[PDB]
């Protein structure tokens, strides 16, 4: 169905970074079952192809690097049988640890150089491949990119990648920008839904909503969060995007983040919901949650905070 008619998204991201073999495990199947017991109507299957360095245009994806096409199909099939809609979200990470939002090339053109042209060649090839996987596996959404801040001004190359995806895939298409980039992306017209990694600090939510509304209304597209969440660590609510943030385990900090977000987001048709970050393919037991400092909400007060809000939206 169309974008404005879409049911409000109550989602969870699963299985990142999608290392080869991990989703084909009994653990992954048990973890997906646990995810589906929460009041989620969506799951995002997220995984990363690999670049050697942020200036290398070559991208390694598929086995032995990523989960296989069969592993993706297995997870999509399981999620679908459990009543979830599925977004497929391929992305790229750098082996040297450089954030994908900082990839950069010295040249725009040159197919045998380290150019934006060469990289988008590799990236378009990868996205076409997974767009075809998404079609074959009946995925209801496909995400053409995540947090690609340095790549964004290459509008023509993004439009090509999107047109290539459209060729392979006729479901809903989004691009996932970083927090603070919602108003900066210039190709929102080429996708069906505007999405962002909305890691806004606890105290920034109320202030940020107006611009988010303005972005949705300006481009006449619904907007949702392709990533939102907070680690259960002390002070993390001030820097939700940072998985490396040092601090004692703190379950309340994560809960406060979710409460602040839910409090600030209006019940207005331009806003289409939440794809939470994140759920592991190997899920810890409930009792171990008090020791866990990750983004996962399982077994923590945030689980209940999320369940209450999502159930209320669901049972309406």
């Amino acid at each position: 169905e169309s974008a404005f008619d879409l049911g409000f998204i109550r989602g969870m991201t699963f299985g990142f970074v999608g290392q080869h073999g991990t989703w084909g495990t009994d653990e992954a199947r048990a973890s997906m079952r646990a995810l589906a017991e929460q009041p989620f109507n969506w799951v995002t299957l997220a995984f990363a192809g690999l670049m050697e360095h942020p200036g290398d245009p070559a991208i390694a994806y598929g086995p032995p690097v990523t989960v296989s096409d069969d592993e993706i199909a297995s997870m999509a099939e399981l999620a679908h049988a459990l009543g979830l809609k599925v977004c497929l979200k391929p992305t790229v990470n750098c082996r040297d640890g450089t954030w994908r939002g900082e990839i950069r090339f010295e040249k725009e053109h040159g197919p045998d150089l380290e150019s934006w042209e060469a990289w988008f060649g590799s990236y378009s090839d990868m996205m076409a491949h997974y767009a075809h996987v998404a079609k074959r596996t009946g995925c209801e959404m496909f995400c053409v990119g995540c947090e690609m801040t340095t790549a964004e001004p290459h509008e023509a190359m993004w439009r090509e990648t999107i047109a290539r995806v459209r060729t392979e895939y006729d479901g809903l298409v989004t691009y996932n920008c970083n927090h603070g980039r919602e108003e900066h992306v210039r190709f929102w017209d080429a996708v069906d839904l505007i999405s962002s990694s909305a890691y806004y600090p606890i105290d920034r939510w109320r202030d940020r909503v107006p611009v988010l509304r303005e972005v949705a209304e300006a481009h006449e597209k619904p907007l949702f969060f392709m990533e939102v969440g907070c680690p259960s660590r002390s002070g993390s609510g001030a820097c939700p995007w940072d998985y490396r943030h040092p601090g004692a385990v703190c379950l309340d900090e994560q809960a406060r983040f979710y409460e602040a977000m839910f409090a600030a987001m209006p019940d207005e048709p331009w806003f289409k919901g939440y794809m939470l970050w994140e759920w592991p393919w190997k899920l810890y037991p409930r009792e171990a949650a008090s020791e866990d400092g990750s983004y996962c909400i399982y077994g923590k007060p945030a689980e209940d905070v999320v369940a209450r809000a999502f159930s209320a939206i669901a049972n309406r």
